[PDB]
């Protein structure tokens, strides 16, 4: 797949679970519009997001829903959801990975490309 | 000044100077409305962004345009920019701090509350 | 493997390749004396570092030589290197990831334990 | 200040208090010196460590008491301490701000290098 997306929580030390997992394309009308979308395996990933036909250049939107995630352990969270905004860009074969590492009152989020 | 904004450059290990920041508060439909914007200072800080007055309950969008800052400076940076949405005042008021740590291909958010 | 280091790099956005690992483990004197090392491989991972067996309980560092990593991208870099140090535990099953970041002035370190 | 150290609680979002530094520089033999020790105070900073004079070229050690400061609080931290090593003032003078991230399972630090 070339798009994959995989979640930490660096307050347990472990993968996150069954964290929802939303992607949005820009619309011509700068709308966000649904493209795909999961909930992350016990290893804290989403695979088989999408197709390479079907993941043509534009730019997209990947919402993780953190808020529940925590509310789920019984801990308080800051951020609504934790969102990653960039474009996917055909500069030869790409795969695209976005990490994110979680903690209640901070995130970190990093794009792997590679060919 | 209850809402503040402090970013980093990551790879130059110094403030991030002139980030374009727009923030945003959920209207009452659903959509984005615009609340106030700002750029960085020399100490990569923005401030007197709002009000105590102004600054009330609801979900706010502080969007950091990270992308213009790296196009810049000659790179090319993956996210088109950095969004931090949260609930504020919802327990009465208090005094944020967002902080970013900005990199090409990643970037770190913190936020700092505390009482006034 | 019970211990396995995975770096990335924060710049590129690709894995940080061929990135030397030393693990040390501390002697009865705390002094710190070798007990494995090796190269991170194409995925910006490094593993058979050691085996259950070896990997007694005990306060182990792992030490990343980023300074060298980011001199041959011909990039400045503050660091002498990255150090991780912690204790291994046998509460149950346990396998040991360290996930580190990397930035010229900044750098993320994470321990992802799974059973 | 030419050396200060700035801590804050990811979880809580809120400067990590009473949190134990100490410094070390390398000797002239490869074994680590004491340089100089602190406690982060309410707003997660310490200052004062050293001065303009005795800060020299050298290779120093930031140590940051992180496992103290997690069990402090009822929490079982997976690192015992977390380690800045660099080289500092090889080209002159500066002023260094040692920031660090905590969480249980994970840190970030960052250096900010800028001119007196």
């Amino acid at each position: 797949c070339p798009l994959m997306v995989k979640v930490l929580d660096a307050v347990r030390g472990s993968p996150a679970i069954n964290v929802a997992v939303h992607v949005f394309r820009k619309a011509a009308d700068d709308t966000w519009e649904p493209f795909a979308s999961g909930k992350t395996s016990e290893s804290g990933e989403l695979h088989g997001l999408t197709t390479e036909e079907e993941f043509v250049e534009g730019i997209y939107k990947v919402e993780i829903d953190t808020k529940s995630y925590w509310k789920a352990l019984g801990i308080s969270p800051f951020h609504e959801h934790a969102e990653v905004v960039f474009t996917a860009n055909d500069s030869g074969p790409r795969r695209y990975t976005i990490a994110a590492l979680l903690s209640p009152h901070s995130y970190s989020t990093t794009a792997v490309v590679t060919n």
